[PDB]
């Protein structure tokens, strides 16, 4: 059903990308894995790093594609199909250009919103997965997007994102329990200050 049992974090592999805004999804899933003691180990079969563990009495899988962002579907799609995880049980955490640092929202359905990771996923499994939209801000102009998402945020913006991510971690219990409406209410209500 809508008991979240796959949590995907989008991002790029390599130390040079680890601190960039486009890896917001990785930050969330890495922190979630540490919170619940889920081992994120090499998963060559699905071109990623993945884990499996107990979150609040539920068997949950975690996935970080190691395909580079624009090829994220080349991990997520075969992984979800192999383990027979329907989109309705998937949460994908990703950076959101259309939201401020420190703003975070749970969304069900919808398009990719210009996001090149999601762009590679929705064509295959459809739109009906859940998304943890982690606000990163927009660089104003259209052609400066690459420089923004592949940039390391200033400390204040990082602090704002980190606080929002921490808040979201506290609400994963609701999501794995299938309380998507309550999780949406409580996640979306987050304020940094
Ligand atoms: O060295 C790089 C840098 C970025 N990109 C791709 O360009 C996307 C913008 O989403 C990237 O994040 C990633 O898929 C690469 O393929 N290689």
């Amino acid at each position: 059903m809508s008991n979240i049992s796959l949590i995907v974090g989008l991002g790029n592999p390599g130390s040079e990308y680890a601190q960039t805004r486009h890896n917001a999804g990785f930050w969330f899933v890495e922190q979630l894995a540490d919170k619940y003691g889920i081992t994120l180990k090499n998963d060559p079969k699905f071109h990623g790093i993945s884990g499996r563990g107990n979150i609040e009495g539920h068997d949950v899988r975690l996935l970080l594609p190691m395909t580079y962002m624009n090829r994220s579907g080349q991990s997520v799609v075969p992984f979800s199909k192999f383990y027979q995880i329907a989109p309705e049980a998937i949460l994908i955490a990703h950076d959101e250009l259309d939201m401020n640092p420190g703003v975070i929202r749970l969304k069900t359905g919808g398009g990719h919103g210009g996001h090149n990771g999601l762009r590679d996923i929705v064509p295959h499994i459809g739109p009906n997965f859940h998304r943890l939209r982690i606000g990163i801000g927009h660089p104003g102009s259209k052609e400066r997007v690459s420089g923004h998402v592949l940039g390391k945020a200033p400390s204040n913006e990082q602090s704002l994102m980190d606080g929002a991510i921490d808040h979201a971690l506290s609400k994963v219990k609701l999501l794995v329990q299938g309380q998507v409406p309550q999780a949406m209410n409580q996640i979306n209500a987050y304020k940094p200050a």
